């Protein structure tokens, strides 16, 4: 399948050059899979959804996402437009207000929870989480996404955006996860995004088109918008048979493009997360 005239960084995940603009891909397109999106929720009656997210859990007092954020990154895994999975079914987990802000225990309750809520969801080509939060180290933070990994679900998790060695931040510093750094559509480094030996791949991250709440779209940057083209690319993955939960991250790592990315820092991987789909 082609989507002509795609944000970039769908057409830079489906390349092996940046600067083109059409997004190819299986039209299977992640269908049985299922993404949860653990962030401020997501506005589930958005038409670009299509019917196919809901919102399983809260924290808070509302279930709506009252912010943006959680309703932007769902859409870059699986909104019909925006997204690179576009026959997912995406799963909301409130575990921040709508400031964006969260305490840990609620982030670690939310992993946890959905352990085990896969057991009640319809997801035979698998499961995925995605994260794009975090904050300072915590070994509890960090020992909660190495959970949730364990129990077979692929978690991608957002590097952060300190320009920084990710090592002093959770769950990014967790290493069972795919912790996942920020490119600009001229293939160079975000500039904000964190590095360090603990990155696993790099995704599309600054200036990234997708939903928002009211109904409405806007482009914004960072590594939380980079984890969800990941998330989505995963879940494509399984969906087509050709990685598990467990192997994901090192599949993607293994079949991306190599050497393309500048001003990455000696000792971090050079690798740009890639569908290898051939029309
Ligand atoms: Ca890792």
């Amino acid at each position: 399948a082609a989507q002509t005239n795609a944000p970039w960084g769908l057409a830079r995940i489906s390349s092996t050059s940046p600067g083109t603009s059409t997004y190819y891909y299986d039209e299977s397109a992640g269908q049985g899979s299922c993404v949860y999106v653990i962030d401020t929720g997501i506005e589930a009656s958005h038409p670009e959804f299509e019917g196919r997210a809901q919102m399983v859990k809260t924290y808070y007092y509302s279930s709506r996402d009252g912010n943006g954020h959680g309703t932007h990154c769902a859409g870059t895994v699986g909104s019909r437009t925006y997204g690179v999975a576009k026959k997912t079914q995406l799963f909301g987990v409130k575990v921040l207000d709508d400031n964006g802000s969260g305490q840990y225990s609620t982030i670690i309750a939310g992993m946890d929870f959905v352990a085990s809520d896969k057991n009640n969801r319809n997801c035979p080509k698998g499961v995925v989480a995605s994260l794009s939060l975090g904050g300072g180290y915590s070994s509890s933070v960090n020992s909660a996404a190495a959970r949730l990994q364990s129990s077979g679900v692929m978690v991608a998790v957002a590097a952060g955006n300190n320009n920084a060695d990710a090592r002093n931040y959770s769950p990014a510093s967790e290493p069972s996860v795919c912790t996942v750094g920020a490119s600009d559509r001229y293939d160079r480094r975000s500039s904000f995004s964190n590095y360090g030996s603990v990155l696993d791949i790099f995704g599309p991250g600054t200036d990234i088109l997708s939903t928002w709440i009211g109904g409405s779209t806007r482009s914004i940057s960072g590594t939380s918008m980079a984890t969800p083209h990941v998330a989505g690319l995963a879940a494509y993955l399984m969906t087509l048979g050709k990685t598990t939960a467990a192997s994901a991250c090192r599949y993607i790592a293994d079949t991306a493009n190599k050497g393309d990315l500048s001003n990455i820092p000696f000792g971090t991987v050079n690798l740009l997360a890639y569908n290898n789909y051939q029309a």
